[PDB]
């Protein structure tokens, strides 16, 4: 059992992994893509001797955080253990010798999306976002007089198919993606994926079709079986006109019963609407989570609320350093001490916290975040906040 | 059509509308019990020349709101209009006549829980806080390291009948509801009513236990049908530390699969367990509901954030007065002037941000609230926002 | 095994054979008001010896038939046979015991509801009504501009208590039976019955409301486990004016989603609609099933349609005679004669046709009912058709 | 906004909306076939400024109305409103373009099949035909005594490929179509469409067999996810023989548990069988949609009950013409007058009374149809009334 970078005689057997433990893999066809996105010593597989019983990899990414600061980001993916060799400490060996490459890389932070929400706390990720299904029933829906768009004469919004409009979607994306905490950069082969799977497929999904706006787009297909409900797989709106037009839009397709979109909990869409309760909340989720790779680097490279005054506290992360951390006018200066902690946590709770979805309160009261001072507290929650609210991108 | 106080005459016809509009309908044995929080010219009623065809009343409440401030609340219920008698402006009249009672007897907020989304917007109403249900699957429940009570030695939690500890209850309840937003004062006859829904019902709900520590209670019982689930009805604490040991407690339910709770959504039940994605988010809901009646007496009366250093603006609510607004050291001053507006928005929408349940630039996303400054927006935001979450007591 | 009139004595053992055989049984109590309708020897029992296994009885009812003419009717009830006895030409041994009592008795008819579609054909029954059951989805529904009681000013029709206005109904229906075919006379004691069950039943049916106006009234009740639907168990409508006014009382109930009544095909509620598809039939099957005991006598009895020229025909019944048949004027001529048959059908299938419910051309097309006539069959379908639709009264 | 004939530039834009519009579209490779059936200028688009934002066409068809008279018929389909476009009166605004051009080129009646039962009313259409969807539990099955080909000896029907016997299917269909209220030719293109969709698609329907008789046929297939469900898609019968002899090898299909078959509700199924209950009724609406362009060209062109005497009338079509309608030997004369109405309805009430799937008494009890004469509405009831059953031929 010999950890390595794998060479190209490894990916077949990696592929034959991953078939036997992703069940949305999209065969090799599109891991052509998804492997650019991947550095030289990017990938560790485990061979048993031989064939490939455990992998690991990491992407470059670009991650929008609050201040619309942009950090390089490791993307952990493709992340697998064969059935045949569970409960042997394969990950952990694995993550331990990634995350000893992403640091010594120079990446500040590392993310991932998770299969289950009960392995990657202990590996220091946080779950930093927070995926949240909204279900309206548009047969009642009615906009509210004082939604933006509801004027005489024409609409803004075109029906297109997003193929013919790909320059469009770009732009507007890359518009978005720099505005949002949350937000990646999206690579031109991640783009082909996506306008691939805007076709129907024989026996899979229906086609997709696009709703387009100056400064916002709406990607949608209906569901494979319930021929009543729309999936939104994506909307970016840059303006709140954008999004309200374009949602003036999807209400109006009236061959449907329902329109579903994963959105954030902060989206305004149920306060449009005459009867916010129309937008039912049908499913939440962890979306991104964070490990915070070098504490000092992650936290003075984020902007803080303008809000809160200028404070001074000690911050201790569990086997991550302590530092004495000063906080004034949106930035935070970070440096070494061994002055007495006022604040402790583990690292993953740092990861929950770095984007704004999770407030210090919470985890507080939670006993993951200890302190003796509920003012400290506060002006923690209060700094953390991003005023723009955090996104979830794409899964990788 | 005439609309008066009831006499003890109308009554009876007012009951029959009540188990002909209501289904959880009681019958007028517990109709006693309310009764007596229904102040003289508390009620109106309409008749057809005859019979009740339209009701509605108030109760007298108090309600905690941000600073662990305590206002004099009508609590608008048992509104109803016979299916005989729609589309006749008789809601329209009834609120217009309780609204003007309400405020002429110096209530300065009035407070409902709505059977639809759509119905009370219009009236000045906003949805105040968010009902959150959390479904545990507490066979794979496992608690953190970093949470509290996990230690060698007794329990601080009993199992115990509900009846045998009112006085313990009622004192823990009257500890919760004057230090958490959204907390209600429950008198004497509604404790004999939540007691009596304590016992099980011939062909309907199961016996309740209660599990008591000395800073917290939670009533649960098992569900008529799915003899996996335990329902929490009530869950109150005081500390952290009795949160923790109560859900200790309930996750020790080792008969059932699932425990579900109706919460707020800044519970740290998720916080206190290894898999965070455990306590499933299974519904939301808007909870209570507030009217602001007197804008300058309400605004004046709550605290605000002492992060937000000291801030001036106009405040314009459409049709509720125009008023300079100076917000420092987490007190409001709030004085008629005919200055120009800075901020304008509907009196439901400041009901919406009175407990801290809704952000400013939430309800400004979707221009139920306008401003030309988002410098204001976020200042707005951190104030209104309670150091407290806010959460929903009991319905009425 | 021996066919006799139960004395007092047989009653405990057709009590027992009622519970294991019939689930609804209401027991003894209810049990005494439908014994007062079985006339002395209208009952038998079979004894094995010892025990009943074996029984059947008719009561005595009055049926409105087309041409508002009101025949005794022979109702048969009660009917079962012991699981440790079937397959034993029991039931062919009652039955043809009963149709010998019947036929001597005097009565030209006998009727009875079918508790399978697949038993009473062989002893002459014929399906003469058709249950047709409307679920409207209320939330979506909005009167015809051309719907009678859409004007301004009072309704006619009030939300009561069954109880308190039973004289009223008793009027109304009376009213309803004799005008319409399908009709039964109610007696007190049924009355007595249905006022009864009116009233909620722990961990059973919920309360009966009522809505009253002079020319009609519906009686309903929410769903037990569907909160969201209310069934109308009684819709009696006497003018199209009473059946539209109580229809938007029913659709007023705003609690509700959707309102099932169990009506007859010719209901004119899906055109008091802007969108007819609203009115879903979600349920069909045989109503009211009819044997014709003597085929003169009941032929003779009913009126005929007008519009239909005078014609003359020979009707042979198998096993029950042969007839020449003259109609004209509505009214019907039927003697004995040996001539050639020009029509042929078994006794079920006069049963079937002779209120209307279902055409001669139908049964012609299934060959239940042979001719070398078109332009006979095509004059029969006119003169049996009922102008006013063939309606069900109540199950027995 | 403006509204024109298509050139062949606007159709890749009008299928792109047929895609977003319509689950079904089978793609522009099947839309070649359905194009020939429409005229020159039988195609409107509205255009914002650029793209197409509505669309409604109508095609030349030939339907069979009771006397076996066979109308020019304008077939409405294809229409279509951009979510992007809706309450903007679009949809009125093509209705009217194309009833103004079906009118001009002499086309007596419309028909369409309607996505919604709530809309096409106020354009003058009514529900024509009824669709009757009966599902046999084909296990307990046993036919009548009474019931047609039960003799020994060889079967008449076959089991057959479709695409083998095409000329007998055409043969037979065409007989069919001129002898039946409801029929529609079926030109080549439409025969090359269906015979394309009786051969198995991959991850979609399963392949179709025929059952054909002389004087019938049956299409049908195992349905894609029920394997125990056989769905009978269409089955055309010229004699009760061939019916009889097809439900009999259908009933033959003993690996199916259930025979579902879309149906008129006076098929004859039910009676052919000893239990009538096992063909039960799962699914009722409208089919077939009817406007009556020219009032007198239509009730002139329709032959009439024979059985009803010579009677005179004055009716009105609401903003349709007021006419004396003369009814005798089952011909109608409809001549120009100002004298007194007798009946009046509005258009779409004609449409509906027009094939007899509707009784003109069932609409007058709803209010649909005014007359203060019973006697009149008798007269036309039966008049009205058509000996062949109404049936619906294809959905277009
Ligand atoms: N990284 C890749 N992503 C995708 S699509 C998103 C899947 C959802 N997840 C499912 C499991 C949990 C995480 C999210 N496809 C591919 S294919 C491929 C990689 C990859 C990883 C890079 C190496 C080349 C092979
Ligand atoms: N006010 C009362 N409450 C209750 S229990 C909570 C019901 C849930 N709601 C269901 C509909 C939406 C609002 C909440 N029971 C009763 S009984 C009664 C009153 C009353 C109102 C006071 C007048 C005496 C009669
Ligand atoms: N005749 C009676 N009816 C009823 S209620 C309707 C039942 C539905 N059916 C269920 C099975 C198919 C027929 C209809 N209850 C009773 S109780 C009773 C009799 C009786 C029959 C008369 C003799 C006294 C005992
Ligand atoms: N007219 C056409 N029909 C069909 S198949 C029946 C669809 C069911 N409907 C679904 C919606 C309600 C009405 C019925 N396919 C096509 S494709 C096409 C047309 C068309 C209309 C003629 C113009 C060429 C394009
Ligand atoms: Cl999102
Ligand atoms: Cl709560
Ligand atoms: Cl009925
Ligand atoms: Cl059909
Ligand atoms: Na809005
Ligand atoms: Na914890
Ligand atoms: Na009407
Ligand atoms: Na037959």
């Amino acid at each position: 059992v010999t950890l390595c970078s794998p060479t190209e005689d490894d990916w077949p057997g990696m592929f034959l992994l991953a078939a036997a433990s992703f069940t949305d893999f999209i065969g090799p066809e599109s891991a052509t893509a998804w492997r650019t996105l991947v550095p030289t010593d990017g990938a560790v597989v485990v061979r048993d001797g031989s064939e490939v019983v455990g992998m690991a990899l990491y992407m470059d990414l670009r991650l929008t955080v609050p201040g619309e600061v942009v950090l390089p980001t490791a993307g952990l993916s493709f992340v697998a253990v064969a059935p045949t060799h569970r409960r042997r400490g394969l990950l952990r060996a694995m993550c331990a010798e990634l995350h000893r490459r992403i640091a010594d890389s120079g990446y500040p932070v590392a993310a991932l999306h998770a299969s289950e929400g009960g392995i990657y706390g202990r590996f220091g990720y946080g779950p930093a976002t927070t995926l949240h299904e909204l279900t309206v029933d548009r047969r009642f829906a009615r906009f509210h007089a004082d939604a933006p768009g509801g004027g005489l004469g024409g609409s803004s919004v075109r029906l297109v198919r997003p193929t013919e409009h790909r320059g469009e979607f770009e732009a507007i994306y890359e518009r978005w993606r720099q505005q949002v905490p949350g937000g990646l950069l999206r690579p031109q082969v991640l783009w082909d994926e996506l306008l691939a799977e805007a076709k129907a497929a024989p026996g899979g999904d229906r086609e997709s079709f696009a709703l387009l706006h100056p400064d916002g787009y709406a990607l949608y297909r209906v569901d494979r079986t319930d021929l009543k409900l729309a999936r939104v797989s994506e909307l970016r709106a840059v303006t709140a006109d954008a999004h309200c037009a374009l949602w003036r839009a999807l209400i109006g397709l009236d061959s449907m019963e329902r329109i579903s979109i994963i959105t954030h909990p902060q989206d305004p869409l149920p306060h449009l609407l005459t009867d916010t309760r129309l937008a039912r909340t049908t499913w939440r989720q962890d979306g991104l989570w964070l490990r915070i790779m070098n504490v000092p680097a992650a936290l003075e490279a984020r902007g803080y609320a303008h809000e809160v005054g200028e404070f001074s506290t000690v911050l201790e992360v569990s086997d991550g350093g302590r530092f004495a951390l000063k906080i004034g006018d949106g930035r935070a200066r970070c440096t070494p001490t061994d002055a007495a902690a006022e604040i402790e946590m583990d690292r993953d709770v740092l990861g929950s916290l770095y984007l704004g979805a999770h407030r210090a309160s919470t985890l507080a009261a939670a006993n993951r975040l200890r302190t003796k001072d509920s003012q400290l507290l506060r002006r923690l929650d209060a700094a953390f906040a991003s005023d723009v609210p955090v996104q979830t991108a794409f899964e990788f």
